[PDB]
């Protein structure tokens, strides 16, 4: 890599790893389109396995970007539309509060206060139906944003219904394969287990446990190389051969709602570039990110703006990830770690890297 990039990356990540006590980390910088890779530390402390460019990390909520793009692709195919009532694809959702709640609301956390997590007590598909049927909205549709796995998770599950494919099959055939993400998985295959990092939570080695709508909301695992390709694909959707996928990516980066300085896409979140570093850094803290906030409708949505900071924060019990990119600049970063360390530290590091290179 160019010395400039190396110096910028190392001066930023070294003290981060030290401050946060991160066991293992992989970083990719996309500079003028190309990828440059950096790795530190351990995928498995016990077995002394280093982080490599082939190491799989749990993406956590960064998985929502894939869900958003897969959803976008389904819209491009004419299989669904964001203006459809939720009941169009789940007719058993007959309870009256579901009148007026569309796929858009589900995809953008604006249904009216669906909870962050699906209750752990939900074990069966009958349990899941009951949960949504009995759920009482705090607010009218499209008035408040509340970040929720139970919201985008349901969107993901319903978006693939007309296809007649399972969520995993749809994701694999329509997103992973066309983009050549051959080491990106919802379920890690036995063949790839050797590369699967352990997450670390309070010193303990952990992997994400099964849960309702896990695949749709937080269930993707990936390598630093595949995530770099994912950034490249989102930076330049036009170079993608598969028409509906190209359009899906653009739909995902469209601006549907505004809250403060931020815009809600499908999975992706965006801010106007140049950004105020304090608004991305402070805004990434869960104090703000997980809070219920009033939204202003963007009527109609603004097509993907190239002058944007597009990004997504993501975590599991044992992992912390961050992806950010600026289409206008052909510039991006992926940060994957096997520790959940605070969002603002992630965004601060990303800012100081991308700022230095722009
Ligand atoms: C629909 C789904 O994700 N599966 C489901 C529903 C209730 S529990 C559960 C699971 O996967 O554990
Ligand atoms: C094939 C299939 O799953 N179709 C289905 C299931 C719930 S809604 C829907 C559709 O095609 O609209
Ligand atoms: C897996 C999951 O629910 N992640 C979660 C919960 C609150 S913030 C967050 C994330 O992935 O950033």
């Amino acid at each position: 890599a160019p010395q400039q990039i190396n110096d910028i990356v190392h001066r930023t990540i070294t003290p981060l790893i030290e401050q946060q006590k991160i066991p293992g980390m992989a970083v990719a910088v996309i500079y003028q389109g190309k990828p440059y890779y950096f790795t530190w530390g351990y995928a498995d402390i016990a077995k002394k396995q280093p982080v490599t460019q082939q190491t799989l990390f749990e993406l956590g909520s960064v998985s929502k970007t894939f869900t958003g793009v897969l959803g976008g692709d389904a819209i491009a195919r004419g299989e669904i539309k964001l203006s459809d009532p939720t009941t169009k694809y789940w007719p058993e959702l007959t309870a009256k509060q579901w009148n007026g709640i569309t796929l858009l609301h589900l995809a953008t956390y604006t249904a009216g206060g669906l909870p962050l997590q699906v209750p752990d007590e939900v074990k069966s598909s009958s349990d899941l139906l009951r949960f949504y049927q009995n759920w009482q909205p705090a607010w009218a549709p499209g008035t408040q944003r509340l970040y929720a796995n139970s919201s985008i998770g349901l969107f993901g599950a319903l978006a693939v219904k007309p296809s007649g494919l399972s969520f995993e099959q749809a994701m694999q055939t329509r997103v992973f394969q066309p983009l050549k993400l051959n080491h990106t998985w919802i379920n890690v295959p036995p063949a790839e287990e050797k590369n699967y990092a352990w997450g670390y939570r309070e010193g303990k080695a952990v992997h994400v446990s099964p849960g309702a709508l896990d695949a749709e909301a937080y269930g993707v695992k990936s390598t630093i190389e595949d995530m770099a390709r994912w950034v490249q694909s989102n930076l330049k959707p036009l170079d993608i051969n598969e028409k509906t996928l190209q359009q899906g990516i653009q739909l995902a980066q469209s601006r549907y709602w505004q809250t403060g300085d931020m815009y809600q896409g499908l999975g992706w979140e965006m801010l106007d570039w140049p950004v105020n570093p304090d608004s991305i850094i402070n805004g990434s803290d869960n104090k703000i990110a997980l809070a219920a906030r009033p939204v202003k409708a963007i009527t109609p949505p603004t097509p993907a703006v190239r002058a944007s900071w597009v990004h997504k924060t993501g975590a599991t019990g044992g992992f912390g990830s961050y992806v950010a990119f600026i289409p206008e600049k052909e510039l991006g970063i992926v940060m994957l770690a096997n520790k959940n360390y605070p969002n603002p530290a992630r965004v601060d590091a990303a800012w100081q890297i991308l700022n230095a290179l722009q």
